[PDB]
């Protein structure tokens, strides 16, 4: 439809301005107090703070530029923050400030505190279809967003999926996300959700957002991956073999739809055909879906996340507390001097 062409273009003309004049630089650390590490990887940390003039809380991710240097991580890392300050989408968690010092770089987003979908689908098993249906239609109008403004995700995955106070999901970390017009080459993403064409060192597109999303929805609707295997070489054997198995209590039409996304032949992929995302919107398992009512966010969603109110840490886990030192000398100054 018209309507949803010209939201496109304008999305993309917004994003384009941002993107071509990258905001730099816009807070600094002493400007907030530290309170809990939330999550925790091999060059960085993501940790809750609050600012002191305002009280707002924020999920402020921390990077270590000599680990990100070390291991091959530059452009990922600066594609993570130009992405990140030029997007703007319902289900797509705001940055809010960024900045770097000697030591680190810093990129301060809003605090979501109802906790990542990882946590609330361990818990409970598996999600009823509905259930499922509520959040893939939340990651399908994403991509299509993404995709309008030739970027590619790269990291679907419950743990990236955050539970806001209404229910409804924002996506996180753009350490892989990268804007490509075609093709691109790099090994990356978790082993569960890697398309095949990744697995085999091609030059892939962005259907493997949508692959990424069948996994996502199998693994919803049945608590466990559809590949899994106890070591990633297995998993990989099990991804490129083009099978896969559907418990009995999955829907004929989810069954149909997961066959269509997880298709092994990329040029048969839903979402990569003539018709793009509609094929995937028009599906049978959609039939229910009002795409109009969820991107207002006027749909009640199927389940609100406990916490007590915009501090609360409850839903996220225990890490060891570290310090965040700041050298007196300049780190990797060259290497950043765009972010
Ligand atoms: C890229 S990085 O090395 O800076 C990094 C920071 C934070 C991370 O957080 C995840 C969140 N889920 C809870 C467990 O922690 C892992 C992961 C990696």
């Amino acid at each position: 439809q018209e309507s949803v062409k010209e939201f496109l273009a304008k999305a993309k003309e917004e994003f384009l301005k941002k993107w071509e004049s990258p905001s730099q630089n816009t807070a600094q650390l002493d400007h907030f107090d530290r309170i809990k590490t939330l999550g925790t990887g091999s060059f960085g940390r993501v940790m809750l703070v609050k600012h002191k003039e305002t009280g707002n809380h924020y999920a402020m991710k921390i990077l270590d530029k000599q680990k990100v240097v070390k291991l091959k991580q530059i452009e990922h890392t600066l594609n993570e923050k130009r992405i990140l300050q030029a997007v703007n989408f319902p289900f797509l968690v705001k940055l809010e400030f960024s900045f770097k010092d000697n030591s680190n770089l810093y990129m301060v987003m809003e605090y979501v505190p109802g906790g990542e979908m990882f946590s609330h689908l361990r818990r409970i098993g598996r999600f009823s279809e509905p259930h499922a249906r509520f959040y893939a239609a939340q990651i399908v109008l994403t991509f299509e967003y993404l995709h309008s403004l030739d970027l590619i995700y790269r990291d679907l995955k419950p743990e990236n999926l955050l539970i806001d106070q209404q229910g409804y999901i924002q996506v996180t970390d753009f350490g892989f996300a990268k804007r490509v017009k075609g093709r691109t080459w790099t090994l990356c993403g978790t082993p569960e959700y890697l398309a095949p064409e990744i697995i085999l060192s091609k030059g892939y597109n962005k259907a493997v957002d949508w692959w990424a999303l069948g996994v996502l929805i199998y693994e919803m609707a049945a608590g466990y991956p559809p590949f899994f295997a106890d070591q990633p070489i297995q998993i990989y054997e099990k991804i490129v073999s083009g099978k896969v198995r559907f418990p009995s209590h999955f829907s004929s039409d989810l069954k149909d739809l997961l066959r269509n996304l997880l298709q092994v032949d990329l040029t048969k992929r839903f979402g990569n055909l003539k018709n793009g995302v509609n094929d995937i919107k028009n599906h049978k398992w959609f039939a229910t879906t009002d795409w109009i009512a969820i991107y207002q966010r006027k749909v009640e969603a199927p389940f609100i996340p406990k916490f007590k109110g915009p501090g609360d840490t409850s839903n996220f886990d225990d890490y060891e507390e570290e310090e965040i030192r700041v050298s007196i000398n300049e780190k990797c100054g060259k290497e950043f001097t765009e972010f």
